[PDB]
């Protein structure tokens, strides 16, 4: 029999699922959520073994432990220890589509533990064994005789071993295949691994055991009153001293309570269930439960006979809110929520799949901390302690089933398919009966990217019918299928309409109001923050805030999918796909996060904070007007500060207390300014400070932030009139100008400034040229491969135009001196294949004062791709520690990502501003800059800039992060323009028009010296 | 492995479910539906040996055929066969409840052959077998080589043998256990048995294949316009060579016709389907399908090369309609339906459960015979052929599932739980993919009896994103869930509301108008044909027609399901529940239709042909109005014949043909009223007369009539004044009379006439006594049994009053003399337990003519429940060929059930007067007598009367009619009144309070005399 190659057979001599249990047998145990005697954990030192497929099992296993076996860390992924490779493909299936066949060659993981049972448990009632998370399908064994079998990698699999266990020692045997049927509705875009990769734990339940219990809140029309209401089902023999309490707690007083026997209402013509009783407890003023105040009641359920003898009490967190769709919006206790969510998938990189409490705190503080308020479980149901934090911490969560088909032609093949109906409703129903008394579920998803398929229909009626208080939705077939509560398209943009036939993703804005519709939209994948990206984020949240049927999306995503690997000394680095033998493979599609997997955050993660925010500002005069954009809490951890700001130095600054009530308004005004003498421009810049830490946040955290302008004065003083007159000195090859000890030169057959001295050391490595390309973002770069070229691509068009292979042409040098000033012109063209792709007009003037004015007008071909900047660079000899200066910042910032950044004057080491995306790129820019410094040479103008050790040549040559290596000297680009990163998508041309460089003629002008 | 107690496991290596295929490899054979090389029937002389486990079933026969096995006939059930018995039980389960184990004592037959099969199957294609129906579940071998496993008893399992096959000699085995996990949603009321069934077959396909085609015909507003869509699906080897033609044929004539290569639109991101192709053929001024007109197209599915060779060729029938439900009406070609149906479960008294073609054709003309258009397939998906006789014959046809858990304690225990929603949805899903071409399906069932849970609402769902083409509908957990489009109750009374809890059954008219309602309402079933009853059907068609939103019903039912058993001298007899030493029984309970097994009609079933006809009639004054209620035809076959007659002597009659329009009005005035000689009431009948015989009936087929009292001529004359005087001769014991050679002795004890004389001849044997009880029927009996009384049931009131045996206690007996006559004077009073129940008065009276004028009046407590008649009773001596009676008839007719009725003069044999249902009780009444005569005597008045060789004792003491035997002379009861006979249902009282004795004090007047 080949139940992994049988979609007919998921599971055999499987429990049912349930919510978690823990079987307390003190009460006040269950209260506080102390460990139970009665649940064991296995984790720890097990007997591992690797096999090439099932057929190659010895049949000894079973019986006795393997001496070529090892011990090994469970819960793990036997990749993560290098048995064989992890596999990194995004839509193509890792195996054979020949559904429901699997390759013989099978990695087949052989687990075995010998583990000690107490006598007691054995005595009476139930022993189980619970198997938190195995990957993707497995025999079990228990000393010798055969147990049962489970598929679905991301739900509990429980086995009842009390008839299988002897007092003291005894034996498990786990047989985890790495390839099921089970893997054709497992195809989301991760590394493919495998194994037991969740807890697996021991349960004791009573005989008379509790079996399952719901608890639902419902609500009067001003959340005053509420009624928490609990169904309770039982397994045992049915007496009449059988009882349930069912008791509600604030911290430590009890604020409810009901005690019923067991017989639950008539239901049909034969009566009702004997076995269920539900008790209804009335809740005057309940705190009620939302993310921003996160409130919790505790339930507890105890099983008892009516003279008080409890049998076993089980328990949950209570959420008193109440989540629907009225009118056409999704409201959470009334109100209209606004949905700043973050994808996150399950990731390590040193542990693969395996989670672990650590690791999901430093995430939900981090996602907390930078202005998110919920998760998609993506795309799958997640570690069981994941929801408890939700519920805790506060965040929004939508629980998505272990179903995605993306691999098959069509998408909705099996989803269609009705003898795949069985194997789909056990990935959603068991969801659902785990997941249901967590307050931090508001919404259930029907898995992900699997077409459109009556199975769809089936399944989202069964939620609907099983559970009302919860909201379904489902992005497949087109974001809007009868499937759906809520439109919630995949990388949808503001304004452009994409209109794919069959499944169009229309712009956003114009989805709502398509004849007939009426429902709300809230992306389920936006942003797609693979590497340089989040170019346009802005888009939405302007677009979010004035459209009320618009309630936000969840950014793709959240943590970079990559692994360690170590070289050989020893030393760690970052891979991605291909880099484990793995083909096919979709390279470096696995980062798509706002952080790196280590969790220091990409700079796309302050934007998404900023843009993010709970207060809105407006200036007129000298009144700051705040907004709260909070359903429920005032801001009762807040102060505003504010700070004035002649070109980065503080003019004045002041601390005001925000008292705003949530959607209300606060008037603050200012006192009335010193006005300044001086020229320059002003800048106002609010910060929101949080003075108290939180179970989230440090004193000080700062929430959110905006900047104006202010009053300016422009400079109408002249500089003083330098005496001294700069030397021409004409040679055969060069025009070498000379002030002091300091000394230009121009080479007259390249036409650029090829060296400089100050006093007579050297200043430049490389000469200074112009530059109107860039080493290529991801989203330049898209699915274009050397073998399958996408020639709409932007960098494939900028390779076809000639951009990279441009050779300069020079077309004039000539030299003049002036009264006071010695003025050089030149004059270039770059050509491909006899056309002209740009044309550069310079000219540079330096005076007595040994100041180079620099003035650069650029002509681009109106037919040849916009180009990917319009700037220069050079090779400064300088490596110092220091980049100052006044402009955009403190971190990387590009035209369409620059909300986030402030004007301001900036200070910080050099390696800050190299930004290390694990593929290499054009990186680090910061836009808006008036004045550069580094060394002993300034820049003044009002240009693009970054600063590193990297050419661009070398950034785009290289494939990996770890793989650079310091080039001799200091690499400078000077943009006067630079095109957007764009990043809607990432695999087709995603930049905004407004953002490309189609101008046709640019000017810019820099001012370059020492100090 | 033990699957039969795995409802995970339901088939193994089933191959999908489909339409009904062919394979023919000659278009011709296809278009005119006849045989195809490819398909064989293996129905025939089998092997079988029977095992009381499969345990006990051993090894060899696997390899070998078993000498102690008997060759049998397949189809077949093993119960007819006598190899174990069959059980009747109606609601709980003939196992115990354990879901999901079955007994150790498993029944299992092992069946198997020996075939021989063509050398180009063994060449190439894939040769299938198709078992129509086992029950319940089975495992197949061929060749000692395990093939596979199947369940659900009511639809195909298919197996591919290619891999199997050899050269020469094959053998099949199929282990057939007759129970299951399956076993749990199979418990209909009906009898339980097992075996292979259906038929079973071998058919052989092309590798590249038809797999599966669509037909869907939608239409414009006035369906003069239609589309045909036809979906393809194939599979095999897609070539760029393929094609498929779509062809519709009408007669001898193309329509219209579709050629195309295989390439389906794009349905979501990854494309569509490739192997699948839809083809549109318009069609102008289509012949629309309807069970009046049953209009059948032909379509022909050629899989063949664009160089034009057929692969092979699918077929089926095509009716034009439109079935939707529309501003709360069931529209059927946009006309409003109203449903004259029935349900009916296959079955024969001598093969059980097995189904052939002639059956079917009998059953679906005797229903179209007696007025009905629809049927429901109660309650699973029948032999295929049934719904193929359907569209031709025309029939509205209702597709149930295989699912019911009648014994399930709720009635929801499985259908709420998501274990068991895979092997529900096979159930349903199947049904469709095999069903979904047939005209005659109008609406899909979900099942029956099983309550309401989450797996309804799931496959509801699923069924309307399959098929929006039709209405879904389900009785369960209240008959108006989310899960039924039809609000189709069953046994819903007409006025008189039943309102049990959770699942309360309205007044029909009430639950149309409950607030928010706004669905049709058809019964799914209704008056309850057991033994003696549908008693009360006129209300329901009133009802039917009077509201709008009421559209009918289906009767339960058609057949009795008795089982034919032999006796001592080899004699057949009907046989219930418990007559097969089966128990826990239901006994007489499986037999509840408007036919006997043997398809004689019950006189129920002349009753329903007369509330169910299709003309409406009304009279005003010498005008008669005659109404069509036909949607679609016209009156083509259709002439009026009217007759006036004076008490059953005929005075004028005629023809006039009906022209009447679907929905018209035709007026035909009668010619000048011949105004009569005599005295006595002119009665006016109208026959409509089918003078062409048709597909369904014979020429001459009588399908409506009406009557109507006309003027009545009272008669005043004098009885011509007689010289004759009866003389009176009191003795001690006897007040005797003399007249001629007629004598009279009535006893002074007693008090009743005891005994009358011709001559020498005595006319008695048990005197004229009165009655005021009857044998009960099984509306009387409902529920109740010896064990468990129901202290409700009528006859439960009757036994606890004393009614059955209370004994007369003579209160006076007189006899005056008068002037030209004898005057005797009796009372009576009839007691229990110091309790008077009724008193009896009457006045004999004796004239010179013969004539004895008996006048009698009667007193009841009101306060005893109410008699079920008041009346008299005698066993008269002698034994006649002929009944002779003015009034209704001449079938048997009661208070309730007499509308089919005419008012006439009948001869009929004794026997025709004799009902020999299954169950004996109180039959062969007839209403509204006026004049009664048999062998010399007559008995005059206005009355209602039965006359057999039977007691009212025998009737009641004997449990079977064939163990009745004649009784000395003839036993007449004669009735002033009688109760209803009742039958909404029959487990609660249902006799409508106006057919219940409950005045208190009753007179009707007598003459008996010697003609
Ligand atoms: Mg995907
Ligand atoms: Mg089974
Ligand atoms: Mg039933
Ligand atoms: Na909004
Ligand atoms: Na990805
Ligand atoms: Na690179
Ligand atoms: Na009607
Ligand atoms: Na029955």
């Amino acid at each position: 029999r080949r139940d992994w190659e049988n979609p007919g057979v998921t599971q055999l001599n499987r429990l049912a699922a349930h919510p978690p249990f823990a079987s307390w047998r003190n009460s006040e145990e269950a209260r506080t959520d102390r460990p139970s005697q009665q649940l064991r954990s296995l984790n720890g030192e097990w007997r591992f073994a690797w096999f090439p497929a099932p057929e190659a099992v010895p049949e000894s296993w079973l019986e006795c432990d393997l001496p070529e076996a090892d011990t090994v860390v469970v819960p793990s992924n036997w990749q993560m220890h290098g048995y064989d490779a992890p596999i990194y493909t995004n839509v193509t299936y890792p195996i054979t589509v020949n559904p429901p066949f699997v390759p013989t060659e099978n990695p087949t993981g052989c687990y075995s533990l010998t583990f000690n049972v107490d006598e007691s448990w054995l005595q009476e009632g139930q022993t189980r064994i619970i198997f938190d998370g195995v990957n993707s399908a497995f025999h079990l064994w228990c000393n010798g005789r055969w147990v049962g079998y489970g598929q679905d990698s991301r739900l509990p699999s429980e086995f009842d071993l009390s008839a299988f266990l002897r007092a003291g020692e005894n034996r498990l045997a786990v047989m985890v295949l790495r390839w099921s049927d089970g893997s054709y509705l497992e195809d989301q875009d991760m590394w493919r691994m495998s194994g037991i990769f969740r807890d697996v734990s021991l349960l004791h339940k009573p005989t008379t055991q509790i079996s399952d219990f719901h608890v639902a809140t419902r609500f009067n029309d001003d959340f005053s009153r509420a009624v928490l209401e609990a169904e309770v089902q039982m397994c045992g023999e049915l007496r009449d001293y059988l009882r349930v309490t069912v008791s509600l707690w604030q911290g430590e007083t009890q604020v409810a309570s009901g005690t019923a026997p067991f017989g639950g209402e008539i239901i049909d013509e034969r009566g009702g269930y004997a076995d269920r009783v539900t008790l209804r407890l009335n809740v005057e003023n309940p705190k009620l439960w939302s993310a921003e105040i996160p409130n919790l009641y505790r339930a507890v359920v105890e099983l008892h006979t009516a003279d008080g003898t409890l049998i076993e009490a089980e328990a949950c967190d209570v959420g008193f809110r109440e989540v629907r769709i009225e009118n056409g919006l999704l409201l959470l206790n009334g109100k209209p929520l606004l949905i700043r969510g973050v994808n996150r998938h399950e990731h390590h990189p040193l542990h693969g799949q395996v989670m672990d409490e650590q690791t999901m705190v430093q995430d939900i503080l981090l996602m907390k901390q930078n202005n998110f308020n919920a998760v998609r479980c993506s795309h799958y149901p997640n570690h069981p302690l994941w929801y408890t934090l939700c519920d805790r911490y506060g965040l929004y969560v939508v629980d998505e089933a272990n179903i995605e088909t993306h691999g098959m032609v069509p998408m909705n093949r099996l989803t269609d398919d009705p003898r795949w109906l069985p194997a789909m409703s056990e990935r959603v129903t068991r969801m659902v009966q785990r997941d249901r008394n967590h307050p931090s579920v508001i919404i259930w998803s029907l898995g992900d990217e699997s077409g459109h398929g009556a199975n769809h229909d089936a399944l989202y009626r069964w939620i609907k019918s099983v559970d009302p208080s919860r909201p379904v939705q489902y992005e497949g077939g087109g974001a809007d299928t009868t499937a759906t509560d809520i439109i919630c398209p995949m990388y949808a943009r503001v304004d452009e309409d994409q209109p794919f036939p069959a499944v169009p993703k229309w712009s956003i804005k114009k989805w709502l109001s398509l004849p007939g519709e009426t429902r709300p939209l809230i992306l389920c994948e936006y942003a797609h923050a693979m590497g340089n990206s989040l170019g346009g984020f802005a888009k939405y949240w302007q677009a979010f805030r004035q459209y009320p049927r618009l309630q936000g999306g969840f950014v793709w995503d959240w943590v970079d999918q990559s692994l360690i690997k170590y070289d050989e000394n020893g030393n760690p680095w970052s891979a991605y796909g291909g880099d484990f033998g793995d083909t096919p493979n979709d390279r470096q599609f696995c980062m798509n996060g706002l952080v790196f997997a280590d969790r220091t955050p990409h700079p796309a993660l302050t934007e998404a904070k900023h843009q993010q925010q709970f207060f809105q500002f407006r200036l007129s005069g000298q009144t700051i007007e705040v907004t709260s954009e909070y359903l429920f809490r005032h801001s009762d951890n807040e102060l505003l500060h504010w700070m004035v700001a002649l070109d980065g130095k503080p003019l004045a600054s002041g601390e005001v207390p925000l008292d705003v009530a949530p959607q209300g308004k606060q008037l603050i005004e200012l006192p009335e300014l010193p006005q300044p003498e001086s020229a320059g421009q002003l800048w106002l810049t609010v910060r929101v400070v949080q003075p108290n830490a939180t179970a989230w946040s440090e004193a000080g955290h700062i929430s959110a932030w905006q900047q104006w302008r202010l009053a300016e004065n422009l400079s109408v003083t002249l500089p003083a009139a330098s005496h001294a007159i700069p030397h021409l000195t004409t040679s055969e090859m060069d025009f070498c100008i000379e002030l002091g000890n300091k000394r230009w030169q121009f080479n007259r057959q390249s036409g650029f400034l090829s060296q400089m001295w100050i006093g007579d050391k050297k200043q430049l490595l490389t000469p200074l040229r112009d530059q109107f390309t860039r080493a290529p973002l991801d989203n330049d770069i898209g699915v274009s491969e050397a073998t399958r070229i996408d020639p709409n691509a932007w960098v494939e068009r900028w390779k076809a135009a000639g951009h990279y292979q441009a050779e300069a042409a020079l077309l004039q040098c000539t030299a003049d001196t002036l009264a006071d000033a010695v003025l050089i012109t030149t004059a270039h063209a770059w050509q491909h294949q006899g056309k002209t792709l740009f044309i550069s007009r310079k000219t540079y003037r330096i005076d007595g004062s040994g100041q180079m004015a620099i003035t650069v007008d650029v002509e681009v071909a109106s037919d040849t791709p916009h180009p990917a900047r319009i700037g220069l660079n050079c090779q400064l000899a300088q490596v110092a520690e220091r980049v100052n200066w006044l402009g955009l910042g403190p971190q990387e910032n590009y035209p369409d990502r620059l909300t986030a950044a402030c004007f301001d004057r900036w200070d910080l080491p050099l390696s800050d501003m190299y930004t290390p995306y694990v593929f290499p790129s054009e990186n680090g820019l910061r836009c808006g800059t008036r004045e550069l410094n580094y060394g002993p040479h300034q820049w003044r103008g009002d240009f693009q800039f970054n600063i590193s050790r990297y050419s661009q040549q070398q950034l785009m040559e290289t494939s990996h992060r770890h793989l650079l290596h310091a080039e001799e000297g200091t690499w400078l680009n000077i943009d006067g323009f630079h095109m957007g990163i764009g990043g809607d998508d990432s695999w087709s041309p995603s930049v905004s028009a407004e953002f490309q460089l189609s101008a046709g003629r640019y000017h810019y002008q820099l001012v370059w010296c020492q100090k």
